[PDB]
């Protein structure tokens, strides 16, 4: 997160950390078996890390459980990132507290001008890299769909939302992969892809989660 705010900790209790031996990836905690991340951040080996703030501490509310099971979207394209979600089962039930608590789903889309707020661990320079190791945290508002398409012509689908700043300097970055982005209480974004990080006319691209929510459901039930 460039130009974000530290979060406080535990403030921001649906928000994991996948890690493979390091933090690599965000994700949000949809009820005490299931994460919601990018497909991006797929890989073998994830540990989902919940109540985390320093992800270099322990601090005692952390939980650390095994991924069983990971889907990936059965549209997502690598190539264009479209369709950039998928779902990771845990090995065990997280136990759901304070600290670690689950994210509503979306019962509609959001708006042009809804505030949100986006969160992780990723690097907080738009130029070079510098890494924090408490969680970050943004408030952005969600961009028209046409000043999306004009800032990323031949690269924006109906799955994709712009959220943050066109004049550059508060936006989400590398490492913040798979994390939430939250409006009004739902979880309407998944932190995906933009050109750089905080440059001007380059905002945010985001999973647009609302078109996923019967998927998602009907995924979760089944499995
Ligand atoms: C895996 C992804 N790749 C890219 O972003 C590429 N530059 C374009 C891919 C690509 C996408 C669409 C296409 O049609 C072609 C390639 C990435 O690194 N995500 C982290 C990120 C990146 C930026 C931001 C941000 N600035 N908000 C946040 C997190
Ligand atoms: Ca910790």
């Amino acid at each position: 997160i460039v130009g974000g705010y530290t979060c406080g900790a535990n403030t921001v209790p649906y928000q994991v950390s996948l890690n493979s031996g390091y933090h690599f990836c965000g994700g949000s905690l949809i009820n005490s078996q299931w994460v919601v991340s990018a497909a991006h951040c797929y890989k073998s080996g994830i540990q989902v890390r919940l109540g985390e703030d320093n992800i270099n501490v322990v601090e005692g509310n952390e939980q650390f459980i095994s991924a069983s099971k990971s889907i990936v979207h059965p549209s997502y394209n690598s190539n264009t990132l479209n369709n950039d979600i998928m779902l990771i089962k845990l090995k065990s039930a997280a136990s759901l507290n304070s600290r670690v608590a689950s994210i509503s789903l979306p019962t509609s889309c959001a708006s042009a001008g809804t505030q949100c707020l986006i969160s992780g661990w990723g690097n907080t320079k738009s130029s070079g890299t510098s890494y924090p190791d408490v969680l970050k945290c943004l408030k952005a508002p969600i961009l028209s769909d046409s000043s999306c398409k004009s800032a990323y012509p031949g690269q924006i689908t109906s799955n994709m939302f712009c959220a943050g700043y066109l004049e550059g300097g508060k936006d989400s970055c590398q490492g913040d992969s798979g994390g939430p982005v939250v409006c009004s209480g739902k979880l309407q974004g998944i932190v995906s892809w933009g050109s750089g990080c905080a440059q001007k006319n380059k905002p945010g691209v985001y999973t647009k989660v609302c078109n996923y929510v019967s998927w998602i459901k009907q995924t979760i039930a089944s499995n």
